[PDB]
């Protein structure tokens, strides 16, 4: 599906050694900018063992 490949492909990202060095907030906006929702960005964050509160991701986006 294309909600899998936007997380897989966040998923992926957030792995990368330059990407894990970056701050949270940096990467939460630039993630919706690539248009994933605050959910999607939350079960990338959780997938890759960096899990995040859906609160937190929402309170960086607004
Ligand atoms: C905020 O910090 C940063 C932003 C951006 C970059 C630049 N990256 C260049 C290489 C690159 C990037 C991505 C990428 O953006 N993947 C996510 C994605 C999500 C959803 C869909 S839509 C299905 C597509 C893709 N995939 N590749 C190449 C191998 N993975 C982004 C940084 C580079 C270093 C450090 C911090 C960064
Ligand atoms: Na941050």
């Amino acid at each position: 599906s294309e909600r899998e490949k936007r997380v897989s492909n966040a998923v992926e990202f957030l792995l990368d050694s330059r990407v894990r060095r970056t701050p949270t907030s940096s990467k939460v906006h630039f993630l919706k900018s690539k248009g994933l929702s605050a959910e999607e960005i939350c079960e990338a964050f959780t997938k890759v063992g960096q899990p995040k509160t859906l609160n937190e991701i929402k309170r960086i986006l607004s």
